[PDB]
């Protein structure tokens, strides 16, 4: 029993964190094989600013050991520093781009040293509600599938509302952001409907059934209601994805949708669901199945 | 900016997790130097659990009855001893991944990271707190026994908890790494229940200061309170008493924000009376009590917004 916001074990990623200094800027880098990946803003016309730089201008520190930079190149908003030593701690890995609604673990670092790990979701507005201070740039987001680390996020900046923006490991931003000090704001956000539904199934599995009702709804009627509360539309793919949890609890997805509709129109009436007075949307259907089954890495 | 429930990076602990099998029972062990630490109930059957005599059960075991697995490598057990509710298995190989460590016993209200494991394999990490009733609200399934709680301030791992059991309400009970249980609990399947739980007042206050540091002041008021009047009110909402030690501990956050502890106590009294009225504090519609004053100083900025 119990349902917590759970992150993946961070050990395979801790062994990849390094410090990258160039001039006055110090941030974090990801050392995989003989390449260190970091935000290109560590150096604006980025190609023009990069030609001036030489390999020795980039100081890379792995623990108390200085790494030698032997080459450098740019791929979108990420800088790739070729180093003379392959990371002996390089795990099995992939670079994957995630979609809004998907969750991942963040290993927050300062000066190449990991300080904390937390779980979060890519918001529908492409921002992440993280916890980062100055020096956290280059901190990474990841998932673990078997023994393979899938790197999905690299931290670049904070927006005026306190939310964060970044790129995949190929340097492509999540959202309409640019890596420069300019006027940019997060769009109006929405609630991840398929995730709230998954968390309602997690509550039923843990013995919290007060919100269940005898009613059902059509997918169209549910979406008409959900659009009025700034909830993301629920697709047939979302319904199919919730199939296993619907089979385990005996509550059809549209049956649970009628529960969600009543929760949106009436509130919780002084009651909580899994210790929360708000509807939680940062657990995917796979997160719920994994945590209520005990998958290891 | 931002405020998340943050766990310590788990890598130094992952390199210590092993699987311990005894007969039909399999659970997790903590391999530090040449010793594997695990719950002593690994020697029990489900029948034994009602009234187990661990000394009688242990004397019948030999070193080769304990199977210890570190990854895909079998460790050889060369000795065994019991210390309170923990079993210590002497192994023939020192863990080359043993970090710098300490065994610390924590007090209620203290927070720590839990690395939840099954079959000696880590599955997840989460942050939690020792409740005032000495239980923890964890996320544990069968096979998680032996999973550990820890803090990593500096590069030293301080082990503070080892998981032993789930009580009937779904909450969890366990020991420090010297085998002493937190609370009036026993490693027996006897009728035992967690005492009525209370809210960790000093932690809610710390989290209110974290909200002020992050730029939120809607809940503040023009009032102050005496410590005694605050406690008379707090007890009525099942909040733990606030002591002078708690007030002293909040001193640095009070100095950083410019809000006296007894003025922050007056905002809390008012929040308990009025609720949040559709508002949130740091993305939460409830008053959060699983961040200590030390967690807030570690996670938040040194400059108030
Ligand atoms: N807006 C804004 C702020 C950041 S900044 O103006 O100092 N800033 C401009 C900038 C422009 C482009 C790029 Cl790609 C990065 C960056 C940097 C960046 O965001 N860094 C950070 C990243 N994360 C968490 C931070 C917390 C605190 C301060 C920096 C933080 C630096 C001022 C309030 C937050
Ligand atoms: N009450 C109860 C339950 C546990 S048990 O009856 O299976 N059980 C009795 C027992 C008694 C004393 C001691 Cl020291 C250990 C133990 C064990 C124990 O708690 N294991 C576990 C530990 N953690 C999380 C679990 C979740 C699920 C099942 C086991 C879990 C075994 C049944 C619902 C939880
Ligand atoms: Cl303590």
């Amino acid at each position: 029993s119990g349902f917590r916001k759970m992150a993946f074990p961070s050990g395979k990623v801790e062994g990849c964190m390094v410090q990258v200094t160039c001039g006055t800027t110090t941030l974090n880098g990801l050392w995989l094989d003989d390449v260190v990946y970091c935000p290109r803003h560590v150096i604006p016309n980025y190609e023009d600013l990069l030609i001036r730089k030489s390999n020795h201008n980039f100081l890379v520190q792995a623990g108390n050991v200085q790494l030698r930079v032997i080459g450098h190149s740019m791929q979108n908003c990420v800088l790739k520093l070729k180093v003379d030593t392959a990371n002996p701690k390089t795990p099995k890995y992939k670079f994957v781009r995630i979609q809004p609604g998907q969750t991942f673990s963040v290993l927050a670092c300062y000066n190449g040293s990991p300080s904390g790990v937390y779980q979060c979701a890519m918001r529908p507005n492409f921002t992440i509600k993280g916890s980062f201070l100055n020096g956290s740039c280059g901190s990474v987001g990841f998932n673990i599938d078997y023994d393979c680390v899938s790197f999905c996020y690299m931290h670049h900046m904070e927006l005026p509302t306190g939310v964060h923006a970044g790129t995949d490991l190929e340097g492509n931003f999540y959202g309409p952001f640019v890596d420069r000090q300019t006027a940019q704001a997060a769009g109006t956000d929405t609630t991840i409907t398929v995730n709230v539904l998954a968390w309602l199934y997690a509550a039923v599995i843990n013995g919290d059934r007060w919100f269940l009702n005898r009613f059902t709804t059509t997918l169209n009627d549910f979406n008409l209601v959900a659009m009025k509360y700034n909830y993301e539309p629920l697709t047939q793919d979302h319904v199919d994805i919730l199939g296993p949890l619907s089979a385990q609890t005996g509550i059809a997805v549209l049956d649970m949708c009628a529960s969600l509709k009543e929760l949106l129109q009436n509130g919780m009436n002084g009651r909580t669901i899994l210790g929360s007075a708000l509807l939680e949307d940062e657990f995917t259907p796979f997160d719920v199945v994994r945590q209520c089954s005990g998958v290891t890495f």
